[PDB]
């Protein structure tokens, strides 16, 4: 029933969580092509530190690799390879 | 290396997504306590339907239950028991 603080606590400290984009937040020059999905799932960092003197950002970086779907209204759809940035280690650091 | 399309588009569907949310969202009446951890990560619908005429919104909603510790500036720590709204399940209805 109940979760533990322990378990809490972990959980929601600052880290790379799967978290869901726009992909014109990350292309906002895109101007020609309509995207499916519309987001994508990317680990970015987010959590809490439990100081107001830290925050949660992140300390190592990589580029992920997705096909999307990339679509030219009523001249076609073509699957394509796009790379988004992912956050792979987090820490909460002196603000 | 590459994520597959069926692999981005699954992942990327609307769904009930480990959120982590600040507890005084949760609770903004809370004038006498700080909260330890001072987020918690809940079950909250997101992702995208791919329609302009779609929203992403939670079909069934339950309460969990988890052990957060409440400060006293100076007059001590209790851990106590806070209820918070997951989604259960999600769907894309029409806005
Ligand atoms: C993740 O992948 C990125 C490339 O991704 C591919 O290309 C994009 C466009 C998509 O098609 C994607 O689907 C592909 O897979 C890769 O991007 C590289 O990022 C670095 C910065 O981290 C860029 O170098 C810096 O360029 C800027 C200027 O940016 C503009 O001009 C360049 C042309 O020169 C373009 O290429 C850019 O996209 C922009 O249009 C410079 O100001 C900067 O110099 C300054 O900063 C560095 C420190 O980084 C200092 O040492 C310098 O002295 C300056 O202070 C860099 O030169 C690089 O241009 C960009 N490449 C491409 C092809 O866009 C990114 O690095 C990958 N990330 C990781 C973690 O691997
Ligand atoms: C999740 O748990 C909620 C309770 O959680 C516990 O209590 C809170 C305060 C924390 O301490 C937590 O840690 C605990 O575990 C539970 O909350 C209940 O929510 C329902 C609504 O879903 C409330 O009923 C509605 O009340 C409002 C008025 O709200 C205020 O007044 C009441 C006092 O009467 C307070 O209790 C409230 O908190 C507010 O201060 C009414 O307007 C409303 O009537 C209208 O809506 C219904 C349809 O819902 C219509 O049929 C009516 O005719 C009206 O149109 C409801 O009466 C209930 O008060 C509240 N209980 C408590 C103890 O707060 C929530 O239901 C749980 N969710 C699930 C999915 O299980």
């Amino acid at each position: 029933e109940v979760v533990k603080f322990m378990d809490v606590y972990q959980r929601s400290y600052c880290h790379p969580i799967e978290t869901l984009v726009d992909i014109f937040q990350e292309y906002p020059d895109e101007i020609e092509y309509i995207f499916k999905p519309s987001c994508v799932p990317l680990m970015r960092c987010g959590g809490c530190c439990n100081d107001e003197g830290l925050e949660c950002v992140p300390t190592e970086e990589s580029n992920i690799t997705m096909q999307i779907m990339r679509i030219k209204p009523h001249q076609g759809q073509h699957i394509g390879e796009m790379s988004f940035l992912q956050h792979n280690k987090c820490e909460c650091r002196p603000k």
